[PDB]
């Protein structure tokens, strides 16, 4: 009885169970994030204050698909959720989740802002593919995928925190969009390897260390790619609706540079032998992934067998047996906090 205490960290107060000490801010921009000491386990801990998460319909499902996937999904390179738990005792009261992971050592932004051999990166992105392809396999897609929303280990072991998307909210936190594929941003529909765009712009993000196609707007986001890419074909505007693709036709013609002049030798360590092999099968897997039409771009299958990825590939890591209940959903906020307050006392 009363094993919680209350504790102000940065602008809020972490009410938590007596287990959690000596917290350290780790995050505002996962939101409200915190890294603690496990005193029952005897490791280091994150633990993440959701804020009133029925508080509109989003969040509401954010949280609730974040509750149920993360207890029903055991994978490596899945953030691991040890325990759940609310400060308030009934119903009528209930206000906050705590939901506490384990803990890496940073962020994969910071990552992109360092050198890397091969093997260091090679294994990033071998992992990245992993978590990704076991989503796939339970029928999840992605559609988000982020630096912000992976994390990496000294050791160089990744996982990734959320199970991106499933409408409108007001905070001083805009959406960040970089990594969100073609067939996402001109909404045309998609399958399975539209994570692979954005891995892609990841990799070409660790390279190029600057935000491939940066951009206010899905519009001037728009401008960025065929820019360097150049405009597609046309058997791929032979799918866009004619409202888009009216837009999309009518739009200044580019070119768009061949792989080697967007991604030159200057950005990769390539001095032995070694590293300018690898270097090539790095920028031909690149020339792969960022790929606009889906049609033409490679599977998440044949990335893990390309050359420069498949000198890890593991049937355990990759195959892993497949993980419930409907996702696509509605309900009202006294509806939500019913079920994600069920999902807590489980
Ligand atoms: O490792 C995490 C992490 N969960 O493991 C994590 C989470 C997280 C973890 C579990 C559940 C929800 C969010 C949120 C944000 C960052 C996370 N980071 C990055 C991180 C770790 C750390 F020990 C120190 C710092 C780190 O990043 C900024 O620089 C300081």
């Amino acid at each position: 009885d009363n094993q919680f205490y209350s504790v102000e960290v940065g602008d809020s107060t972490f009410t938590v169970l007596k287990r959690y000490q000596n917290l350290k801010p780790i995050g505002s921009g996962q939101g409200i994030v915190c890294a603690a000491y496990d005193a029952v386990l005897d490791r280091n801990v994150a633990i993440k204050k959701l804020s009133r998460p029925f508080q509109n319909q989003t969040h509401a499902k954010r949280a609730y698909r974040e509750l149920v996937l993360m207890k029903c999904v055991n994978h490596k390179n899945i953030i691991s959720l040890l325990n759940v738990f609310t400060p308030q005792k009934t119903l009528e009261e209930f206000q906050d989740v705590y939901l506490v992971m384990e803990l890496m050592d940073a962020n994969l932004c910071q990552v992109i802002q360092m050198e890397l051999d091969h093997e260091r990166m090679s294994y990033l992105l071998y992992q990245m593919l992993c978590g990704i392809k076991h989503l796939h396999s339970a029928g999840i897609i992605h559609r988000d995928l982020k630096p912000s929303n992976i994390v990496v280990k000294s050791d160089c072991t990744l996982k990734i925190l959320d199970f991106g998307l499933a409408s409108f909210m007001m905070t001083p936190y805009v959406v960040t969009r970089y990594y969100r594929a073609p067939e996402v941003i001109l909404g045309m529909g998609y399958k399975e390897n539209v994570d692979i765009w954005s891995v892609g712009c990841i990799m070409g993000e660790m390279v190029r260390h600057k935000i491939l196609f940066p951009g206010r707007d899905y519009i001037d986001q728009w401008n960025k790619v065929i820019e360097q890419l150049g405009t597609p074909c046309p058997e791929f505007m032979k799918k866009l609706q004619p409202t888009v693709r009216n837009y999309v036709e009518n739009r200044p013609k580019y070119a768009g540079l061949t792989f080697p002049k967007l991604f030159p030798d200057s950005l990769f360590p390539a001095d032995s032998e070694h590293n300018k092999l690898k270097a090539s099968q790095a920028r031909d897997l690149l020339s792969k992934m960022l790929v606009i039409d889906p049609a033409k771009r490679i599977s998440v299958d044949d990335a893990l067998q390309h050359p420069y990825i498949n000198v890890w590939y593991d049937p355990a890591e990759v195959e892993a047996p497949p993980p419930k209940q409907l996702d696509e959903r509605e309900h009202t906020i006294e509806e939500w906090k019913e079920l994600i307050y069920k999902e807590v006392m489980n």
